[PDB]
């Protein structure tokens, strides 16, 4: 029953100014297109260079990433692909029989062009470049463009850059901010308009998704990294620790969450933790700090199914489990962006797709996969001998509904197609 | 080589902010407050949820050909969501060698639907989340059509409740009066209805596409079909052939000018303000426009109807054929479908062989992008799975 909070949230988890900002862009960029990108991208980003890289500009700029590196990125990114591709044949067509005479089936398809963008700020993992591009191209989409904004003058970080093309993305172009969500919604430089913008970014970022795309371009995890880990007696609680720590460092407003059956590990956890913290260079020391001060929980459980309610109301876009009987915790638990299992596996070692936007004030929908980029379209055929049947109820119930133009579609059909036979097809709507 | 024979005269034109008072009240007050807003605007003081001997008394009166008529629908709504359902396959996987990873299936726990019109409007969310695996179905309709409570009934409803408006939503969201609060909440409602499910988790087209082979009858009874809806239902022809396109545009007034007066009313400025009838060179361009305006209710009244279903590739439900035809119903939404209601979920696990190669790529890639703390996770587990080892693992950060 009694559920025990070793350690609160110090800080509660926001002003909509990007509104305006998005507003006004978006309207500039509807009525001068290129040219309000291409000023927009000199006024923000002091860029005078060429928006769309050329093949031979992507191996220029990236002719300094060396092998090691370019063999690591080239290792993640494959992980994320080898992923996406079994999701992909989870989703099947089918066609099949309802009432004699009917059928009816889904197709799935690929929609056909992505936008992928990057921030390449500062602190930002290289797999925020790659993520979205290589979930696209993996789900079969056929036109994906990525861009990324100019990082020191000379064009788009070779890193980024690099991921971008080992990824698979189609175009690459170098624009950053409100500007490139739109040229790619827009389909600015391509003539391709994006059937859906995906990406990381700042509030401007994220509310420019929002006004072009509704609910598909906001239904994405965003905002500060977080980490949440249950664990029972068996777990060790240095790795415990380091887990935390590892997402702390993100910056001050990250969340990190222990659920545990365990009094004892609960203790050492957050014994170790500022020992970890301590231990880390200035800027990831005070970074994690503040993080775990203000928005670090410890929550003790008597039992497996009060962590799983916590956990399932929590639902951290990352999940890790360090308890015995793991098949369990698989079967119970159903609310976080995704699990790691174990403690063999790691939220550094990378997510093989983002969850959905559960922060959100919908929470549970969403997040970027290979099912974000899928349509799933619904057809019906009949025989003429299946209307004998529906086309009857059809006139009927629609006379009932006071929709007398409706049941003459039916009607029509019992005339054309089964002349010498008299139907109760509903009396007629005089009103 | 395409041109509009004939082009929309208009497009709609242009509040919803009680809402905020309402949920406001419901929300400091619960269930008091939306008993007060059920005499203030549907003029009930009786209980909200229905009992089972209130649902079958409510509901005595309708006959028995009826009920199979309704049962009948629901089924083709049923059997289709059921198969749809399996379409979504939980799977194992194994990557690099030691990963394993998948996706679990999972519907959601309680979803709430309302009725504000087609029956169909009633059945086809409760129908649709029952068939999806969801537990709890929630059904709300302001003070009830007893056709519209007998869809919730054999469509499968857990819960009905007689409430309406804002007051259904909010009650619905927040879980007032059964304890449940739903994980998504649909149906069709008013602007009211809408800004509430906006603030909570936040007309009927028809197109046709027709060949020479069409009969214009039939396409001209079609488009009139859903006209008579409103005065807004746009209802558009997609064709190759000018000589249906004439003789439609010539049948769908003589049509209209035959309906009983309110569809006479609705299908003639709707049709005149609405109405597109657009002619296209080749198949390809029909396409081209089809998938532009993207039309809700699509039927394809044309030769080599498999070429159709091939390249059309957005459109909320197709109709494919002459035979079957947009009033026959809808089998999803575009949306509402079983996918709707059920959540992916995706899981990793991994051996402690597949972190030898996993752990040394993340410390690296980690320290090159200044995240110290993330390549000490991955540290931590070397040190602790193979002991001896000295691996690149990268520079520690020390800025
Ligand atoms: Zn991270
Ligand atoms: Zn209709």
């Amino acid at each position: 029953g009694m559920i025990s909070y070793l350690k609160k949230a110090e800080k509660t988890p926001e002003t909509a100014t990007a509104q305006k900002v998005v507003t006004e862009m978006l309207a500039e960029i509807q009525a001068r297109g290129k040219d309000a990108v291409r000023q927009y991208a000199k006024q923000l980003d002091g860029w005078s260079g060429d928006i769309v890289l050329t093949p031979d500009q992507i191996r220029e700029q990236t002719k300094d990433v060396p092998a090691g590196v370019r063999a690591d990125i080239d290792f993640a990114i494959r992980q994320v692909t080898d992923f996406a591709l079994a999701q992909r044949e989870s989703l099947k067509e089918f066609s099949v029989e309802l009432h004699p005479g009917v059928t009816a089936g889904q197709r799935v398809l690929p929609v056909n062009v992505v936008g992928c963008y990057a921030p390449a700020g500062r602190y930002a993992h290289i797999a925020s470049a790659y993520m979205g591009v290589a979930t696209a191209k993996a789900a079969g989409v056929k036109t994906v463009v990525a861009c990324s904004s100019p990082f020191r003058g000379q064009g788009i970080h070779p890193h980024v850059l690099y991921a971008f093309q080992a990824a698979g993305a189609d175009v690459i172009m170098a624009l950053g901010g409100v500007q490139a969500i739109a040229s790619m919604a827009y389909g600015l430089f391509t003539g391709k308009p994006a059937d859906v913008v995906v990406g990381p970014g700042n509030k401007f970022v994220a509310e420019a998704k929002r006004s072009l795309y509704g609910q598909v371009g906001i239904d994405v995890f965003a905002g500060p990294s977080e980490v949440a880990v249950i664990a029972d007696e068996t777990a060790d609680p240095a790795i415990v620790a380091s887990d935390l720590v590892g997402q702390a460092e993100h910056g001050h407003e990250s969340p990190a969450w222990l659920f545990t059956t365990s009094r004892d590990l609960a203790d050492r956890v957050m014994a170790l933790v500022p020992e970890l913290i301590a231990k880390l260079p200035p800027t990831a020391r005070d970074a994690a700090t503040a993080a775990w001060r203000d928005y670090g929980e410890v929550i003790l459980c008597g039992t497996r199914e009060e962590v799983v309610e916590i956990s399932d109301r929590y639902a951290s876009e990352h999940l890790e489990v360090h308890t015995a009987d793991l098949d369990w915790w698989l079967a119970n638990l159903t609310c976080y962006g995704s699990l790691f299992l174990g403690e063999e596996t790691t939220v550094a070692f990378g997510d093989k797709t983002s969850g959905p936007n559960h922060v959100l004030p919908a929470r549970y929908s969403g997040g970027l996969s290979v099912h974000k980029f899928m349509k799933t379209l619904t057809w019906q055929q009949m025989t003429r001998e299946a209307t004998r049947q529906i086309g009857q109820v059809t006139a009927r119930i629609s006379r009932l509904e006071g929709m007398e133009a409706h049941a003459r579609t039916a009607d029509d059909r019992m005339a054309k197609y089964f002349p010498n036979a008299s139907f109760e097809m509903g009396t007629p709507v005089e009103v």
